[PDB]
Protein backbone atom coordinates (compact mmCIF):
# COMPACT_ATOMS: atom_id res chain seq x y z
CA UNK A 1 0.00 0.00 0.00
CA UNK A 2 2.94 2.21 0.55
CA UNK A 3 7.00 1.79 0.78
CA UNK A 4 7.14 0.36 4.34
CA UNK A 5 4.97 -2.31 2.11
CA UNK A 6 7.14 -2.09 -0.94
CA UNK A 7 10.12 -3.13 1.32
CA UNK A 8 8.46 -5.91 3.15
CA UNK A 9 7.27 -7.71 -0.46
CA UNK A 10 10.93 -6.84 -1.86
CA UNK A 11 12.21 -9.44 1.45
CA UNK A 12 9.15 -11.62 1.23
CA UNK A 13 9.56 -12.34 -2.29
CA UNK A 14 13.26 -13.41 -2.62
CA UNK A 15 14.42 -13.90 0.90
CA UNK A 16 11.88 -16.30 2.59
CA UNK A 17 10.82 -20.25 2.56
CA UNK A 18 8.28 -22.30 4.38
CA UNK A 19 10.20 -24.20 7.23
CA UNK A 20 8.70 -27.01 8.57
CA UNK A 21 10.15 -29.03 11.79
CA UNK A 22 8.11 -31.44 14.29
CA UNK A 23 6.48 -28.06 16.29
CA UNK A 24 5.32 -26.74 13.11
CA UNK A 25 5.39 -24.24 9.68
CA UNK A 26 7.78 -21.25 10.66
CA UNK A 27 8.09 -18.20 8.41
CA UNK A 28 12.39 -18.47 7.73
CA UNK A 29 14.41 -15.74 6.57
CA UNK A 30 17.32 -16.33 4.36
CA UNK A 31 19.99 -13.74 5.05
CA UNK A 32 22.93 -14.82 3.06
CA UNK A 33 24.85 -18.51 0.73
CA UNK A 34 22.47 -21.03 2.70
CA UNK A 35 22.02 -19.68 6.12
CA UNK A 36 18.71 -18.77 7.19
CA UNK A 37 17.16 -18.07 11.16
CA UNK A 38 14.20 -19.87 12.44
CA UNK A 39 13.06 -19.09 15.88
CA UNK A 40 14.50 -21.50 19.00
CA UNK A 41 10.98 -22.78 19.72
CA UNK A 42 11.06 -24.29 16.17
CA UNK A 43 13.42 -26.82 17.68
CA UNK A 44 15.43 -27.42 14.12
CA UNK A 45 17.03 -31.09 13.91
CA UNK A 46 19.22 -32.90 11.58
CA UNK A 47 16.33 -32.98 8.99
CA UNK A 48 13.71 -29.42 7.89
CA UNK A 49 11.42 -29.48 5.27
CA UNK A 50 12.33 -26.40 3.17
CA UNK A 51 9.22 -25.60 0.63
CA UNK A 52 7.98 -29.57 1.59
CA UNK A 53 11.52 -30.69 0.31
CA UNK A 54 13.58 -32.56 2.60
CA UNK A 55 16.81 -31.01 3.47
CA UNK A 56 19.93 -32.18 5.31
CA UNK A 57 20.75 -29.08 8.36
CA UNK A 58 24.33 -28.71 7.97
CA UNK A 59 24.72 -26.65 11.54
CA UNK A 60 22.01 -25.10 13.83
CA UNK A 61 23.59 -22.65 16.50
CA UNK A 62 20.72 -21.01 19.04
CA UNK A 63 22.14 -17.89 19.64
CA UNK A 64 22.55 -16.77 23.51
CA UNK A 65 24.27 -13.61 24.33
CA UNK A 66 27.80 -12.68 26.50
CA UNK A 67 25.64 -13.13 29.73
CA UNK A 68 24.41 -16.90 28.48
CA UNK A 69 20.92 -15.65 28.15
CA UNK A 70 18.57 -17.02 25.71
CA UNK A 71 18.31 -14.57 22.27
CA UNK A 72 15.77 -16.97 20.40
CA UNK A 73 17.18 -16.56 17.34
CA UNK A 74 18.80 -20.43 15.70
CA UNK A 75 20.49 -19.69 12.48
CA UNK A 76 20.36 -22.90 10.04
CA UNK A 77 22.76 -23.56 7.44
CA UNK A 78 21.13 -25.36 5.01
CA UNK A 79 21.92 -28.45 2.48
CA UNK A 80 20.33 -26.45 -0.52
CA UNK A 81 21.29 -26.17 -4.25
CA UNK A 82 20.59 -22.42 -4.26
CA UNK A 83 22.20 -18.71 -2.29
CA UNK A 84 19.74 -16.49 -1.17
CA UNK A 85 20.36 -13.00 -1.76
CA UNK A 86 22.96 -11.19 0.36
CA UNK A 87 20.49 -9.02 2.39
CA UNK A 88 23.49 -8.78 5.34
CA UNK A 89 23.61 -5.21 4.32
CA UNK A 90 19.83 -4.39 5.67
CA UNK A 91 20.57 -5.77 9.32
CA UNK A 92 21.11 -2.88 11.96
CA UNK A 93 24.27 -2.73 13.81
CA UNK A 94 23.16 -1.79 17.08
CA UNK A 95 20.22 -2.55 19.37
CA UNK A 96 17.43 0.59 18.75
CA UNK A 97 13.69 1.60 18.72
CA UNK A 98 11.76 2.01 15.30
CA UNK A 99 8.93 3.96 13.86
CA UNK A 100 6.26 2.27 11.64
CA UNK A 101 7.37 -1.18 11.27
CA UNK A 102 5.60 -3.81 8.96
CA UNK A 103 5.56 -7.61 10.38
CA UNK A 104 5.34 -10.46 7.26
CA UNK A 105 4.31 -13.51 7.35
CA UNK A 106 4.08 -16.45 4.46
CA UNK A 107 2.65 -19.90 5.44
CA UNK A 108 0.42 -22.64 4.40
CA UNK A 109 -1.70 -20.72 7.39
CA UNK A 110 -1.14 -17.49 6.52
CA UNK A 111 0.34 -16.93 2.57
CA UNK A 112 1.18 -12.91 1.58
CA UNK A 113 -0.03 -11.51 4.95
CA UNK A 114 1.49 -8.44 5.93
CA UNK A 115 0.99 -6.12 8.84
CA UNK A 116 1.43 -2.37 9.95
CA UNK A 117 2.57 -2.71 13.65
CA UNK A 118 3.21 0.95 14.18
CA UNK A 119 6.13 2.13 16.99
CA UNK A 120 8.83 -0.87 17.82
CA UNK A 121 10.42 -0.75 21.31
CA UNK A 122 13.63 -1.85 22.29
CA UNK A 123 11.65 -3.87 24.97
CA UNK A 124 15.18 -5.71 26.27
CA UNK A 125 14.04 -8.34 29.00
CA UNK A 126 11.19 -10.69 28.66
CA UNK A 127 10.26 -14.17 30.07
CA UNK A 128 9.27 -15.93 27.11
CA UNK A 129 6.76 -19.13 27.54
CA UNK A 130 9.07 -19.51 30.98
CA UNK A 131 12.47 -18.11 29.00
CA UNK A 132 14.29 -15.19 30.24
CA UNK A 133 15.16 -13.93 26.69
CA UNK A 134 17.31 -10.57 25.82
CA UNK A 135 17.42 -8.08 22.64
CA UNK A 136 13.52 -8.14 22.24
CA UNK A 137 11.71 -5.76 20.65
CA UNK A 138 8.09 -4.60 21.06
CA UNK A 139 4.91 -3.56 18.90
CA UNK A 140 1.04 -3.22 20.51
CA UNK A 141 0.05 -5.85 18.22
CA UNK A 142 -2.37 -8.38 19.18
CA UNK A 143 -0.12 -11.12 17.20
CA UNK A 144 -1.61 -14.80 17.58
CA UNK A 145 0.31 -18.53 17.00
CA UNK A 146 1.18 -19.27 13.27
CA UNK A 147 3.33 -15.70 13.15
CA UNK A 148 6.53 -16.92 14.24
CA UNK A 149 9.36 -16.25 12.28
CA UNK A 150 7.36 -13.58 10.59
CA UNK A 151 9.61 -10.66 9.50
CA UNK A 152 9.71 -7.36 11.00
CA UNK A 153 10.93 -4.41 8.51
CA UNK A 154 10.95 -0.57 8.39
CA UNK A 155 12.27 1.29 4.83
CA UNK A 156 15.60 -0.17 4.40
CA UNK A 157 16.09 -2.50 7.02
CA UNK A 158 15.48 -5.96 8.38
CA UNK A 159 15.37 -5.88 12.28
CA UNK A 160 13.82 -8.82 13.63
CA UNK A 161 11.38 -12.41 13.57
CA UNK A 162 8.61 -12.54 15.60
CA UNK A 163 9.14 -14.91 18.33
CA UNK A 164 5.66 -14.56 20.99
CA UNK A 165 2.89 -12.23 22.05
CA UNK A 166 0.60 -12.05 25.46
CA UNK A 167 -2.80 -10.94 22.97
CA UNK A 168 -2.21 -7.34 23.20
CA UNK A 169 1.53 -7.12 22.38
CA UNK A 170 3.67 -8.82 20.10
CA UNK A 171 7.63 -9.48 20.31
CA UNK A 172 10.60 -10.00 17.87
CA UNK A 173 13.71 -11.11 18.29
CA UNK A 174 16.74 -8.64 17.41
CA UNK A 175 18.49 -9.10 13.51
CA UNK A 176 21.86 -7.82 14.09
CA UNK A 177 24.71 -7.45 11.43
CA UNK A 178 27.18 -8.94 14.23
CA UNK A 179 25.30 -12.43 14.05
CA UNK A 180 25.94 -13.07 10.18
CA UNK A 181 29.90 -12.27 9.71
CA UNK A 182 31.84 -14.94 7.91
Amino acid sequence: MGPGFDFAQAIMKKNTVIARTEKGEFTMLGVYDRVAVIPTHASVGEIIYINDVETRVLDACALRDLTDTNLEITIVKLDRNQKFRDIRHFLPRCEDDYNDAVLSVHTSKFPNMYIPVGQVTNYGFLNLGGTPTHRILMYNFPTRAGQCGGVVTTTGKVIGIHVGGNGAQGFAAMLLHSYFTD
